[PDB]
């Protein structure tokens, strides 16, 4: 084993390397909507704005998650990382409701690896999962639902002045 | 008697804790609206704010009071404070017309106050009502009016960009 | 349900709407405290600062748990807030133990929260309260001993200096 | 057709989305030379900051790709990120030649793409190429060669000493 | 028992004792490791500055669990301080190896505390542990690998140049 | 022998070593004094703090003595450090009449040292220990005795406000 090896689990390990190309395929899905924003034919420079700003923080949790995995000694196993459903994101409302249903799938994933390390008994993995992980999906969840609220109550999509003031004074 | 009190009858002492409990009733209905304004089905941030400011407004009210019985040499006797009439206020507009017919039932209670220190000879009494509340009363009642004016010419509740921009526009 | 609720089970609801109205309460018993030591028969002002500030530490506690219940989708429902046990409070010492016996009812209400929050497999719900309230807790319960061991041992109630010095070198 | 595109020949759109998934590529297998040198059985660390640095201006190339491809009218189609071909590295020199191999390669593609705009007599696409990446891979290349050099003249790997030395010197 | 004692069991404040005297003996070993690299036939002052700091956060840990026991209503006992295994530790490398070997037994300690408070449901003992604790001993644990990789492949202790160019380059 | 030692006698390096163990118990009793002062039926922190003070003091005479063993090339031999004689301090006047009584027995150990170096004809050995402690063990002692002459004065332990107004005023 690691010289620093202590109290850390093969399953836990394994875990650990399946969440870290979790958060780089939702990285990748960021990127991709961005692209889409800054289309001759869609032009929303503030949509494109917010998706990018996604994408670099989604990048630093994954970036996070490897040096844990060093520092408890266990060894970091990398594979593909698949492309994104889509290419054509269709508007404002339907971009801003696949990133609620992909943050939803995030946070189940990090709930089921929180019981793992609690049937294990491995507290120092317990308390990282709680002070750098959950916090922040349940406050990006809540933004996401307010942002699909006042969409769809200005009239978007068929109201054509409805995705240009939001872009102008929400996003701005 | 307590050895501080002149010119103070007991009918007097008696409606200034009856009054003490009235602005500690509009402290908590203002309190109920701001939580409405912050659920993920309703969003809007700058309502919000602006009730969660009327809430801390009427709780000063009542700790002035408390202050003119004990300088006065009175006895304070607190009550219950009774729940809302609603935990659902329906709209932007609904909850502007509900707060003007509340302003204007803490006026009229002011005015049979200032009518009985007059009846009692206590001008002391009469000055404390005249400088500190009927002028913030008249100035609050008119900004509430000027409010309901505007978004009902917008066209709100139906037209769903009206609230949104006066929450914009007027309450940023 | 709402589109943001997910691992948030109805018992949890439920018992957050009832610390609601208990740290309320405890406000309002802080409140009462405040106005005794104003009285011209008493007359401590090291007293009554301290206990107005309390009052406003209390009301910050609840509106944070009102944010808690609209950021993971459930629904605020307000109660009553009932009158306090007493209108006089004796003395300096006789206030420090009645607040003490108040402060240890509110930390084992959260005890009793934290242990449903386990059973139901809430990681985030047990780490807000660690985090936010337990600590402030037994803060407060430590001070509150301290305060009651001085007073006893210079003497008071009966000892006339006793809550005169304390009120100027202790809570100045 | 967009109602930008001029002068841009669908095979030259093509050759763009070949190349934006070659640099993401060379992100990814500097993020993995990063990861390694951070293992307790390895601990170099300017060698770690070395690798992290080169794998974000690999994917800054990448999203000026993305830019120029909506700019000239043309539609961006993400592909899969292949897994690099190692998990260990063997050692710093090891890998400084593994990193020479590959920016070669990425400057073998790049002269492809220059020779395929000259033939179709796109002169803008020709003017891009040459201004921001030919000049920046010649740099690159002839500092990785510098490194080889010193590294096996200081007799690296069984020198213990001599890749200790290189990354306090050289990469401090 | 104390007036501000509550959910606090006896096997718990009898384990926090035990902790105590292991910080302190922990402590003492580091100040017998700073002594022998101050000798004159030694020489190697980094080293010394090095394990003189370890001495002093060991002194600070243990004076913060003094403060908990005290907070939560329990009754310090002290005991005996046992000195040293050694007096001449050997090299810069074995110091070092020893120094990785006491760490990892005083973490042990640690987590076998976290599981009696989880068994006693004390969950403002349990939060305590994983925020001033554990996550300070995962990171000592790391630092003291990396120094004993480094050292055993420079060559250390047989080749001379070694410990004195780490001394000058790792701990100056 | 060292390469260093000159005029060095063995009876000295033995008396040094003795010493060094001396000062670590006065150390291990003022810190068992500050943590009493800070139980929740006692609660006088100016005590606490004075205490906290002396025992940092008497940890660097200790380190001092180890670096003069080292200067002279003698070579530092430690042992057991014995548990205090109390855990309970029973008052404010008790405490300082101990603390009293140990500062004049590490005054009378520094005594028949000087004589020990007088006899040995060390003139180095003797100019270090006037310097640096004799001095300083004159001024503890008279400033202990002036504190246990007003705390007797003042009617300490039975008058209840004695040691909490020298708390505040002497020790503040
Ligand atoms: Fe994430
Ligand atoms: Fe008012
Ligand atoms: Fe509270
Ligand atoms: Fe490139
Ligand atoms: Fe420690
Ligand atoms: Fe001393």
């Amino acid at each position: 084993p690691s010289q620093v090896r202590q109290n850390y689990h093969q399953d836990a390990e394994a875990a650990i390397n399946r969440q870290i190309n979790l958060e780089l395929y939702a990285s990748y899905v960021y990127l991709s909507m961005s692209c889409y924003f800054d289309r001759d034919d869609v032009a929303l420079k503030n949509f494109a704005k917010y998706f990018l700003h996604q994408s670099h923080e989604e990048r630093e949790h994954a970036e996070k998650l490897m040096k844990l995995q060093n520092q408890r000694g266990g060894r970091i196993f990398l594979q593909d990382i698949k492309k994104p459903d889509r290419d054509d994101w269709e508007s404002g409302l339907n971009a801003m409701e696949c990133a609620l249903h992909l943050e939803k799938s995030v946070n189940q994933s990090l709930l089921e690896l929180h019981k793992l390390a609690t049937d294990k008994n491995d507290p120092h993995l317990c308390d990282f999962i709680e002070t750098y992980y959950l916090s922040e999906q349940v406050k990006s969840i809540k933004e996401l639902g307010d942002h699909v609220t006042n969409l769809r109550k200005m009239g978007a999509p068929e109201a054509g002045m409805a995705e240009y003031l939001f872009d102008k004074h929400t996003l701005g």
